């Protein structure tokens, strides 16, 4: 629909939970190496050093694919396959000036579009409120990425492998909530996965976008977010929109606001929509 959203994954209705859920992280699903030479990539690394000394380069996790497997099976609803890259690469292929050629490249070359990308694999979610609101959030303009619009809750996932890898993507969404949020995780519930959208202004970088329920209502998740200050967050704002209303965002004038991903996470919210679970300090492991 959208063209700066296009669907990775999208979830069985409901969304998936942790349990359901298998990684696979091999070599096999990194990056290809430039055509020809990664040092294109240092180039333009060196080149934001000049301008910003202050550059943080931090490891990534890369998504390579996903599989459903057939409903009702002896095996995980889902395979995710990753691989290691970094915000270094992401720089430097993603977001470089010569992305557009890469993908064509990839395609030709390795018969995927992503081959020669960073991809790291990003998140975010659909927050729903006692009181069946989705919490949103004003993204500073100081970021370089979507400065000034309007997101979802997100997180910085960071690397029986697969499963320790899973429960990072997964605690990485409820980290992400208390934190920038400032809401207890006694409140938070199990997430879901809804599914993967990529963002076709980052070159299809793909990010998983989960449901969480929170058991504050709105007004009280306005409170918390507030009462830790301006700097106990780095949005600048935070408001809600009804369920119910969630639908015909689309073509509301909130549409233009909202940044690529927050799209992504609205648009697999639609589709798919949430499912019972319950408090995440209820589970194990």
């Amino acid at each position: 629909m959208d063209p700066e959203v296009t669907l990775l994954l999208q979830c069985p209705g409901g969304g998936l939970p942790q349990e359901q859920i298998q990684a696979e992280l091999s070599p096999a699903h990194d990056r290809r190496p430039l055509p020809g030479g990664d040092e294109a990539i240092t180039a333009i690394w060196e080149t934001r050093l000049k301008a910003q000394p202050w550059l943080f380069d931090a490891p990534k996790f890369r998504l390579h694919s996903a599989t459903l497997a057939p409903i009702g099976s002896r095996g995980p609803q889902l395979l995710l396959r990753l691989g290691l890259t970094s915000y270094r690469d992401f720089l430097g292929t993603n977001w470089s000036s010569s992305a557009a050629w890469l993908r064509q490249q990839g395609a030709t070359d390795w018969g995927d579009t992503q081959a020669y990308l960073a991809d790291p694999l990003g998140v975010g979610a659909a927050l729903a409120t006692a009181d069946d609101f989705l919490v949103f959030l004003r993204r500073s303009r100081q970021v370089a990425e979507a400065p000034g619009l309007v997101d979802v809750p997100g997180g910085h996932p960071e690397p029986l492998a697969g499963q320790l890898v899973v429960h990072e993507l997964f605690s990485s969404v409820l980290q992400e909530i208390c934190d920038e949020v400032n809401l207890p995780l006694l409140t938070l519930s199990q997430p879901l996965l809804l599914g993967i959208a990529r963002n076709e202004t980052s070159a299809g970088r793909a990010s998983a976008e989960f449901y969480v329920q929170c058991s504050l209502t709105s007004e009280q998740v306005r409170k918390h977010y507030l009462s830790g200050g301006p700097e106990a967050h780095e949005s600048t704002g935070i408001f809600f929109v009804e369920t119910q209303n969630v639908q015909r965002l689309l073509e509301t004038e909130m549409w233009a606001e909202l940044c690529p991903s927050a799209k992504g996470a609205i648009i697999l919210y639609n589709r798919v929509q949430g499912s019972p679970t319950g408090a995440a300090l209820g589970s194990p492991a």
